[PDB]
């Protein structure tokens, strides 16, 4: 049966071996803790708060192998000196991103905020904020040295700025930094749009609300929504042609399906999984996967029409190839 | 035998029991973490860095019972809008304390800094800072308490009384802090009244030095300190002395004596009493890190009298101080 096959798959492929999981988490926590001590007394005029961990590995949603996690770098934008403008209301015309503008320059002149140094054309540029972070914060740190204080080999990549942390003989955790600001209840991260011309836009952070929703639905049920997600994530991670699919896209297929099916008991796993499959296919066919949290946002918007067709073509072929889809 | 009484007094009175000290510290660390979450969600617009723990309980220097710790509240000041003026350069003439002045008010008007809201008469007032923090950072306690299964009671100055055990409680107080350039200041008012003055923070360097010295030696400097703290905590006539005064007595003695091996404790302990008496007779205990600061400038004449008397007498019967 498909039910057995899926549970077998989760167990032999999707589920991260516990030792691996524990050691990767420990290295992240230990590095985050050491950075907290180190940075606390270092950049006294910078509105910088403690870095903190975020991502599927932190949430028990990472699959196959523990290989990555984020350190969010929370920055403070002072009261009433800043506003965010939704992307769809800018000429850039992209929902799910925001411009951040310096407000009241005419009364609290350029110079008033620490972040004025990262202001360009009146806007707080996420790439200039990220450059400042890398040069001023990350740069003040000897990475291989901290790994030596802790007992890890830490290698900063020369390529986007990430840390490769060997936590096991032949296993490494890749850590990347996400500068973040919050305006009202709008949480923004500097993860650039795929294309350069959009590099002035901060990205709206969806993950915390997405994963909260998913968890809250399963707690109430108590359903197999997260198990289904982890399985689909493992298939995509394990299939190169499915490389363009993200955890957010898969999570939102499941959240939409949650509006249509209330019953996610353990024995419904197979039916829901197949539903999630045909559903993902139909969104690809439509070229649009609306965010379950903010339906103005199209989660496929950074993919090209050709990429979207290739994904759908791949999934259709997979239906007749359960053995490759469910390796190993 | 003095040696014996000191060693036994450390274990019998000064050393906090292990369960108590771990639970109390862990409670502080747990509340500190939740605070981070509240600031993240509820105060994204206040230029405050994350609060962090500070004090003897965090340093394994607390004695007798785990009953208090501080959370530093680190304000972020623009380097171009603020300066600190050293107390000795003021008519008030108070070394070890600073004024924090708002600079360039005509070019950058009120509002150019979040912290302008805590300015009075052109200076950043620790009072309004504490008020603001208490008013604004008071949208957050029983949820943090239920979460950690601690009962948490905020005082109606704002401090937290945390029941971490049936018959024990930890009192957490908040210490506003600003750092300008290389200078770290805390809102801990002069004990004897210039309450516009911030205090130069000496504790981190003081304790780091004491630790460094013992670490190199496996010496008994910290042991001697904790015994002295316990005695003062236990002896009303001696309660006027602070951990910092006692720590600095020890730092100065460490400059004079190289041997702090375990059996030197009794001798170093007596030297510390006699040191106290000599600084008392001078009315001056300079900070070992910043000798222009007189740590005894915060003691009253009546306190200096009682301390001196109590200590002179004790020198003939040191063990009287080692009451069970
Ligand atoms: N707080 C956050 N806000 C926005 N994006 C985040 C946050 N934390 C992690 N991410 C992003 O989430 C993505 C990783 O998704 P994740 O849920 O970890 O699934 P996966 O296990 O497939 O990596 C990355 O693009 C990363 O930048
Ligand atoms: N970072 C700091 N800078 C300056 N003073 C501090 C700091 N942290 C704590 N203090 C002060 O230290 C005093 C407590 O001293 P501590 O070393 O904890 O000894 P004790 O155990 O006797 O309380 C309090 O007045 C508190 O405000």
């Amino acid at each position: 049966s498909l039910q057995e096959k899926l549970l077998s798959y989760y167990r032999n492929r999707a589920a991260i071996p516990a030792g691996e999981q524990a050691r990767a988490k420990q290295a992240a926590v230990d590095i985050c803790a050491e950075l907290r001590s180190f940075l606390r007394a270092k950049l006294p005029d910078m509105p910088l708060r403690d870095m903190y961990l975020s991502g599927s590995l932190y949430d028990d949603l990472q699959v196959v192998t523990a290989d990555h996690i984020q350190l969010i770098v929370p920055l403070v934008l002072e009261q009433n000196l800043w506003s965010c403008i939704p992307g769809e209301d800018t000429i850039m015309n992209v929902p799910g991103f925001f411009l951040v503008r310096r407000e009241n320059p005419e009364y609290f002149p350029r110079g008033s905020s620490y972040w004025d140094r990262c202001v360009v054309g009146g806007y707080l540029s996420p790439k200039t904020v990220a450059d400042t972070f890398e040069k001023v914060v990350a740069g003040s740190i000897n990475w291989p040295a901290i790994g030596s204080l802790l007992d890890y080999v830490i290698r900063p990549a020369p390529e986007a700025l990430t840390l490769e942390v060997q936590y096991e003989k032949d296993k490494h955790l890749v850590i990347d930094f996400l500068p973040s600001v919050t305006l009202g209840d709008t949480v923004l991260v500097a993860r650039p749009h795929r294309l350069a011309q959009y590099d002035n836009l901060w990205r709206l952070s969806l993950r915390p609300a997405e994963t909260a929703r998913l968890r809250a639905l399963d707690q109430a049920d108590s359903g197999c929504r997260s198990l289904c997600l982890k399985i689909l994530k493992a298939i995509c991670k394990s299939t190169p042609a499915l490389g363009h699919l993200t955890a957010s896209q898969l999570t939102n297929v499941i959240l939409h399906l949650a509006q249509e099916e209330a019953d996610w008991s353990p024995d419904m796993l197979a039916d829901r999984f197949l539903q999630a499959l045909r559903g993902l296919i139909s969104y690809l066919e439509a070229g649009v996967l609306p965010s379950a949290l903010n339906p103005k946002v199209n989660l496929f918007a950074e993919l090209t029409p050709q990429e979207i067709d290739e994904l759908g073509y791949t999934l259709y072929c997979s239906l007749s190839e359960p053995e490759v889809l469910l390796q190993t």
